[PDB]
C-alpha cells in the first residue's frame, strides 16, 4: 500500500525560510495523507495493487484525457508530494554542488536565467500543478510545467526539482503571490543536494 | 473592455454566512481584478478586442485541450466570477422561487438529493474548477463540472448556478475542507432568486 512518508525534518524547520509550520501541516498531514488514503482505496483490488508508485502513475496516464483517473489523480500526486518535501530543507544558504551548477550553467547560460525560467513556469501553469527541472530523453536539463498531478514520469523524463503551485502550496503564506512563491522558494527553500543526487 | 463589476453587497455582508471579508477582499479585489486586467491585456490589439465576454470565450475554447490560450483562461474566469458574485448574496435562509424548485424537484428527485449531486460534483474536480448546476439546450437540468476557467457556455449551455472550487476560494475559511465549503455555500450563500432568474 501507499503509505505518508515523514518529512525529512520538523513541521516548523520551513518557517524561518518562509514556509509556515501551517503550511507543513495542511499540506502533509492532511493533503498528501488524502492523496495516499484515496490511492489506496481506489487501487484495492484492482490490477495496480501489487506494484510501485511509478508503475502505477506510468501505467494509468491517458495522454489524450483532459481529465485523469482518481488512481492516476493519487498515485501521481503521492510520488509528486514525495520528491517535493525531499527537495527541501531547513539552513541559510544551502550549497549548490558544483555538477548541478555547472549543468544548469550549460542548459540556461546561468543559475539566474534558470531561477527566472522556472519561476515563469510556474507562474504560467494556469489553475493547479507543478514547474519542474527535468533531464530530457537526450541528456539535456530543461523546465516543464504541468496539471493537477500529471509529473515527468508521464514523459520518460527524469524530475530534479518540482514546486508545487496548487494553491494550497502556498496561500496560508503568500496567498495569491504565486511569483513571490517561486521566487523565494529558488532562493531560501531548496535543497540543492537532493536535486543534484537525482542527476 | 473587461471591467471589474462591483459586489452586490458590501465585502463583509457574507461572513456571518461563512464566507470571510478577507476572502472577498482577495478574491474579487486581486484574482477577479487580475482577470480583468490580464484578459484586457492579451485580448488589446486582437480580433476579440470588439466583442462581449460570452463572444470570447465560446470563440476561444479549444475542444480538447488541455491547457486552454491566456485569453480563454482570463475571459472565462472573467465571466465565472462575475456569476458567482451574484449566485450569493446576504440574508438567513434564503428562499426558493417555486418554479425553481418544482424544476429540481423533477430532475433530481428533491432538493437535498440535488444539493448532495452538486457537491460532490466540486469535491470530484481534480485540481482547479467549478461545479454547475445547468440548463442544457435540450432543456434537462443537471449537474456539470469543469476545468480551470472551462465553463457551461463551452457545451452551450446555460449556468443556473456555478461554485468556484478553486482552492482561492475557500481556503482562507476552510483550509483543505473543500466538502464542508460546497455545503455551507448551498446552505447559507446561494441566491435562489438569482439562480431562478437563469432560468
Ligand atoms: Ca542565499
Ligand atoms: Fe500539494
Ligand atoms: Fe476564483
Amino acid at each position: 500500500a501507499f503509505e505518508l512518508p515523514a518529512l525529512p525534518y520538523a513541521h516548523d524547520a520551513l518557517a524561518s525560510l518562509g514556509m509556515s509550520k501551517e503550511t507543513l501541516e495542511y499540506h502533509h498531514d492532511l493533503h498528501h495523507k488524502a492523496y495516499v488514503d484515496n490511492g489506496n482505496k481506489l487501487i484495492a483490488g484492482t490490477e495496480w495493487e501489487g506494484k510501485s508508485v511509478e508503475e502505477i502513475v506510468k501505467g494509468t496516464y491517458c495522454a489524450g484525457a483532459v481529465a485523469q483517473s482518481g488512481i492516476f489523480n493519487n498515485a501521481s500526486q503521492h510520488w509528486n508530494h514525495a520528491q517535493f518535501w525531499e527537495m527541501m530543507g531547513p539552513g541559510e544558504d544551502k550549497k549548490m554542488p558544483g555538477a548541478l551548477e555547472k549543468a544548469l550553467v550549460e542548459s540556461f547560460g546561468s543559475v539566474a536565467k534558470f531561477k527566472e525560467d522556472f519561476a515563469a513556469a510556474g507562474a504560467g501553469q494556469f489553475g493547479s500543478g507543478w514547474a519542474w527541472l527535468v533531464k530530457d530523453s537526450d541528456g539535456a536539463l530543461k523546465i516543464t510545467k504541468t496539471e493537477n498531478g500529471v509529473n515527468p514520469l508521464c514523459f520518460g523524463q527524469t524530475a530534479l526539482l518540482g514546486c508545487d503551485v496548487w494553491e494550497h502550496s502556498y496561500y496560508i503564506d503568500f496567498r495569491n503571490k504565486r511569483p513571490a512563491y517561486l521566487t523565494n522558494f529558488l532562493d531560501k527553500l531548496v535543497n540543492w543536494e537532493n536535486v543534484a543526487s537525482r542527476m
